């Protein structure tokens, strides 16, 4: 259970975004369904009245919480990845137009899983942005928590992977397009009850073994990060 906040350009916060440049759903449930159409950008995806503006090379942090800004931001059971994925806005997130910017699974060094230092970042994780063409842009932050993932929701709907997914509205002002956006994947669409990393039993197989759900991060992706970045207690 965790939601988006906000986000931070460049280490400075943009304020309150919920239901003004996130796509905000109505509450911190998960999706589980994966042939909804929530897979998108959760239960409420509509044009929200901002986006916010960057050039290629900022460094774009998402925060999350869970029932208040800079609390547990999420459950420690909530084990998984994260990643985050990019869509030209008119596209409204339909068609094959998503692009993996982020992935992180599991770090073998510190024993952690993303979720995990999710929570110690203060729910902070940045990409940063890439050299697209300006315009208007959808960025999908996606947390998969694997604690029911043993079964598949399609067989058994009170079990399952459980999906907190995010849209955000970015404009994305200066940039030399160097790397123009190429086609994506669908979402729905791209994962399937087969597909790897859906399913899998974090309590008997070892987090080395944990393969993360495809497409693999493209080229023009540019990194980023677990980490905070600024203090919610000042600004
Ligand atoms: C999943 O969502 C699809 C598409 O809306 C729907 O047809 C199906 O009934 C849902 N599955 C379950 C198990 O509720
Ligand atoms: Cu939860």
């Amino acid at each position: 259970h965790t939601l988006v906040w906000g986000v931070w350009v460049n280490g400075v916060d943009q304020g309150d975004g919920r239901n003004i440049y996130i796509r905000s759903p109505p509450n911190n449930n998960p999706v589980k369904n994966l042939t909804s159409p929530d897979m998108t950008c959760n239960v409420d995806n509509r044009v929200v009245p901002k986006s916010v503006p960057v050039n290629a090379g900022d460094t774009l942090t998402f925060e999350w919480y869970h029932n208040t800004r800079d609390d547990d931001i999420i459950a420690s059971s909530h084990h998984g990845p994260i990643a985050v994925y990019i869509a030209p806005a008119a596209s409204n997130g339909q068609g094959n137009v998503w692009v993996k910017l982020f992935e992180d699974a599991y770090n073998v060094t510190n024993s952690t899983w993303a979720v995990d230092r999710l929570i110690t970042a203060h729910g902070q994780h940045s990409v940063v942005v890439p050299h697209v063409a300006p315009g208007d842009y959808l960025f999908r932050a996606e947390i998969i928590a694997l604690h029911e993932a043993d079964s598949l929701y399609s067989q058994n709907p009170i079990r399952g992977a459980q999906f907190y997914i995010s849209c955000a509205q970015i404009t994305i002002n200066s940039s030399d397009d160097s790397t123009p956006l190429p086609a994506g994947v669908p979402f729905p669409g791209a994962y399937t009850d087969s597909t790897p990393g859906i399913q899998f039993n974090i309590y008997t197989t070892p987090a080395t073994s944990y393969v993360a759900p495809p497409p693999s991060v493209w080229s023009g992706a540019l990194g980023g990060s677990i980490a905070q970045v600024g203090d919610a207690s000042l600004e």
